[PDB]
């Protein structure tokens, strides 16, 4: 405990010796309190002016306006712990069959920060920072830590600590350990234009309903035995790397020090050995891994591989092992897993009431009573995954698009928001164009979004570059990007005949469009569409005398 966190806690106190108070009214129960010290959503006008009908839709307008953590997690039973240890060991070996753990480099880290001290870019160019890094590094090589502290305001750490995390664990993301080709259940690097096709291929598999249970506060349900099963990745490493990775796991993940803003204003220095604490990218990879593990074990319970989680017999151990060796890869292929998010098509519907292992691992389902069986989906096109559902859409030439979709109020509401301020008009315009190009590539099938996207791309200078997969982040023609993404590079499309205009590219049915939140039918929407050139001209007049393209004639109704 304090042997590992003391040094860090001692350093912060000395740096604040003129304010160190052991507040006795601290509100912490599950987090260890060590001491305390003294401390102290913007609208995108370009998108909003070109989406006037949505100015009166509360779902859109309210998006721009504005205890689970402090909880414990019962230690799993012995049988649960063994199932998780056996499953983790087997899974790291499978992920490692065609991959080589390796250190990520100051070079790789520098290039990344220079493509998204005052900013981190300045520090990456300052040798003093790398000297501070080297000090902590050599410390980590000793099994000690000084500066690796979680800074809340999602816990931000100091860039150097982030570098050490990347150096030791960045390979999981950088080398695509959770790609579908390597993990079978994963979807890292796939893209929204591929997720629907993946869910459709899972559907193809003989089995029961498709289950998509969300966990309540997954990061808060991350146990120590979870963190120890994740650390077994180090048993595939060698030399300095092994030691470095081991230090990240022991000193920064399995023992954490955090600084929390408390108004009553003071900063509190609290610690904890349990819960997800790491970079949002390492967090994603380890969430995927431990979710894959949990869902394989839930599949084991459904299929009758183990009778009880209280304790595992030796025969039950060999059975779990033979199951993993005989059908584990097939079982992973029945899943789509993105961090804490999952879709499982099990062998049959016994999975729906196989809840003992899942509840005992602490991965308790959200919005359903603890022992109530899961409600599965009979149609892959209604399954939720990564905040979307997926439609099957037949082109006038009989080729099949599987397209991503969500409630259109959510799409329009997000595009109306800019994060951080100090934005020039030009930068606000380039963010608006990023959303419009995304809509043209992923949501072309929604009448209002194709129209609003064309309007935004007409109102913003043709050569301005979209700012902040993301194949929509380019100045290339959007039709040529469409063709590359949906035809040329689409492994589900046998016929590679390119599309010659936007009018070849279909929409959802009018009623389906309305069901997913379209405003077609409304007189507000009809007036908006009819007079769109006037809205386009309002924004052109604000930006000024620049080179503009009219993209509206790409649509049949404006092709006049
Ligand atoms: O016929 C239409 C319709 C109206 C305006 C449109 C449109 C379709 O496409 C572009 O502008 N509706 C609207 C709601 C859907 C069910 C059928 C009725
Ligand atoms: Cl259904
Ligand atoms: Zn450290
Ligand atoms: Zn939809």
């Amino acid at each position: 405990n304090l042997d590992i966190i003391g040094k860090r806690i001692e350093k912060i106190k000395q740096e604040h010796e003129t304010s160190w108070h052991y507040d006795q009214d601290h509100p912490y129960k599950t987090w260890a309190y060590h001491g305390s010290y003294e401390t102290k959503s913007m609208v995108n006008g370009v998108v909003r002016l070109l989406t006037k009908p949505w100015d009166i839709i509360p779902m859109v307008t309210q998006m721009a306006m504005t205890e689970k953590v402090d909880t414990r997690t019962q230690e799993p039973k012995e049988g649960t712990k063994k199932l998780m240890k056996i499953t983790a060991e087997w899974l790291w070996k499978e992920l490692g069959k065609k991959k080589t753990p390796r250190m990520c480099t100051r070079e790789e880290f520098t290039r990344k920060v220079r493509s998204n001290w005052k900013s981190a870019r300045e520090a990456v160019e300052d040798s003093g920072f790398w000297e501070l890094v080297d000090k902590e590094r050599n410390l980590h090589l000793e099994g000690k830590c000084e500066t690796c502290v979680y800074n809340m305001m999602i816990w931000y750490m100091w860039l150097g600590a982030r570098f050490l995390e990347f150096e030791a664990l960045g390979f999981l993301n950088e080398d695509h350990w959770f790609s579908r080709e390597n993990s079978l259940s994963g979807v890292e690097g796939e893209g929204l234009h591929k997720l629907g096709y993946i869910l459709r291929d899972v559907s193809k598999k003989e089995g029961g309903a498709m289950y998509a249970d969300d966990t309540a506060g997954w990061d808060t349900r991350i146990t120590l035995e979870d963190l120890k099963n994740e650390e077994m990745v180090t048993n595939h490493m060698e030399g300095e790397h092994k030691k470095l990775a081991e230090a990240i796991f022991k000193l920064t993940y399995q023992n954490k020090v955090v600084r929390v803003q408390r108004p009553t204003t003071v900063m509190d220095i609290i610690s904890r050995r349990d819960q997800r604490g790491s970079g949002q990218v390492v967090t994603y990879g380890l969430n995927t891994f431990t979710n894959m593990e949990a869902q394989l074990i839930r599949q084991m319970e459904g299929e009758g591989v183990f009778k009880s989680i209280q304790h595992l017999t030796v025969t039950e151990e060999i059975a779990v092992k033979n199951w993993l060796v005989r059908v584990g890869r097939e079982r992973l292929s029945r899943m789509a897993i993105s961090g804490d998010d999952c879709v499982v098509k099990p062998l049959d519907d016994r999975f729906a009431s196989a809840l003992t292992a899942l509840n005992d691992m602490g991965k308790v389902r959200k919005d359903i009573q603890q022992w109530e069986p899961s409600r599965g989906w009979n149609d892959w096109t209604q399954v939720p995954f990564c905040s979307h559902h997926f439609h099957e859409l037949i082109m006038k030439d009989g080729r099949v698009l599987v397209v991503p979709c969500r409630n259109q109020d959510e799409l329009i509401g997000r595009a109306r928001i800019s994060q951080g301020a100090g934005w020039s008009l030009r930068e606000t315009a380039c963010l608006g164009k990023s959303y419009a190009q995304m809509w043209s590539l992923m949501y072309f099938h929604r009448r209002d979004l194709r129209l609003a996207a064309n309007a935004i791309c007409s109102a913003v200078p043709s050569h301005w570059v979209p700012t902040s997969t993301h194949e929509w982040m380019t100045t290339e023609d959007m039709l040529t990007v469409w063709n590359r993404v949906w035809i040329q590079e689409n492994p589900w499309m046998e016929d590679k005949t390119p599309v010659e205009s936007w009018e070849e590219i279909p929409y959802l049915g009018k009623r389906e469009d309305q069901w997913c939140g379209s405003l077609i039918g409304l007189t507000s929407r009809a007036t908006w569409a009819k007079n769109i050139q006037t809205a386009i001209n309002q924004v052109r007049s604000l930006i000024g005398n620049e080179e503009y393209t009219d993209y509206m004639p790409s649509m049949k109704r404006f092709r006049r």
